[PDB]
């Protein structure tokens, strides 16, 4: 296998993203869209990924471990463009980067995904580089993923790794304003308040907990370099004036409440502190005032409940639940249901509140 790909994971890690916990696929998935099971359970998923890596992984994997399944991964799909006859002849004709090109496309959208475009694939073998990717940038596949699909034109335009060198260049830059003198693989204290003041926001914004959240951000005051050039890459940005420029599309997927949920969900994970499993009640209530804010009609008789009678640790199935409480719940509390599966904790505030109506 070692006479055969070192550009190709980064180029692919760029484009379609590294993550290192098995996740949910529109599929059990790791790493750089690997496929662990076709089942739907987690129990197969995870002995197939233990079979493959060699050890107990429990669904965590290293970057080194991702590589090795990435690397399996295009051996597959080099086998698949050769068996195919619209396919193996362009192959055949490119060079060693442009090929990494096709693999591109083949991983995003398939052989057959990519057999569709014959008039552009005929120019790529014919090397008529300026008409192919001009071609390629006519069709749907430009304006489904705009900043990936650019960079692969690019790829097939020059025969450089220019577009992906181009683009570290301007986050390592980037980079460069926010990070930690005492610990160049993170931004610190002084870094957060300075992205935060490029971006004319206050560091304990609404709006900044929306950019934490699209970003997947671990903790609160911490900011890795992972975070950042992930978080960028995914976002489309290379730059604060385009970061700044999609809050606003940030916000408008919040009045869906599937996903309002889920930054609510991560809102939690967020806010506590690591080795911690619940959250200090008065870090609660600070994020509570700023999520809740305008959902919650009894948000502040709720604080004060908190403050005077619970004065405790707040877990996640109870933070969870109270938007499901805020939701449902009648101005005068009338169809709260006393014995309707709510945390003890949102019993005893419904008997505090009902009195006061
Ligand atoms: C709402 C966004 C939100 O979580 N901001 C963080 C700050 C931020 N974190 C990130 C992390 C990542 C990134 C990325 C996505 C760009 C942005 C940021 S900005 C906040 O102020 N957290 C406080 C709590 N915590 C503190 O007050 C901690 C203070 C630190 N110590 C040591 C130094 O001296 C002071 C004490 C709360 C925010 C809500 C209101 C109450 C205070």
């Amino acid at each position: 296998l070692y006479f055969q790909a070192m550009n190709i994971f980064e180029m692919l890690r760029i484009d379609e993203g590294l993550r290192l916990k098995i996740y949910k696929d529109t599929y059990y998935t790791i790493g750089i869209g690997h496929l662990l099971t076709k089942s739907p359970s987690l129990n197969a998923a995870k002995s197939e990924l233990d079979k493959a890596i060699g050890r107990n992984t429990n669904g965590v994997i290293t970057k080194d471990e991702a590589e090795k399944l990435f690397n399996q991964d295009v051996d597959a799909a080099v086998r698949g463009i050769l068996r195919n006859a619209k396919l193996k002849p362009v192959y055949d004709s490119l060079d060693a980067v442009r090929r990494a090109a096709l693999i591109n496309m083949v991983f995003q959208m398939g052989e057959t995904g990519v057999a569709g475009f014959t008039n552009s694939l005929r120019m790529l073998q014919q090397k008529r580089w300026a008409e192919a990717a001009v071609n390629l940038a006519k069709s749907r596949w430009y304006n489904q993923t705009p900043n990936r699909t650019k960079r692969v034109i690019t790829t097939f335009a020059t025969g450089t790794w220019d577009a992906y060198k181009n683009l570290r260049k301007k986050l390592e830059q980037l980079y460069n304003r926010y990070k930690d003198p005492q610990d160049e693989n993170k931004i610190g204290i002084d870094g957060i308040q300075q992205f935060c003041d490029d971006l004319a926001l206050d560091p304990a914004s609404i709006s900044v907990l929306i950019i934490a959240w699209k970003f997947r951000a671990a903790t609160q005051c911490e900011f890795s370099k992972q975070e950042f050039m992930d978080g960028m890459t995914e976002l489309g940005c290379d730059s604060i004036e385009k970061l700044k420029a999609q809050i606003p599309k940030m916000e408008q997927e919040l009045k869906e409440p599937g996903r309002f949920k889920d930054f609510y969900q991560f809102t939690f994970n967020f806010a506590k502190n690591p080795g911690q499993k619940g959250l200090d009640l008065e870090m609660a209530i600070a994020y509570w005032n700023l999520v809740l804010n305008g959902r919650f009609k009894f948000l502040d008789l709720w604080n004060k409940f908190l403050l005077e009678h619970h004065k405790r640790s707040i877990p996640k199935d109870t933070w969870n639940l109270l938007l499901d409480f805020s939701t449902m719940i009648a101005d005068d509390m009338s169809n709260y249901d006393e014995e309707g599966a709510w945390p003890v904790l949102i019993d005893d505030f419904v008997e505090f509140a009902r009195p006061q109506i």
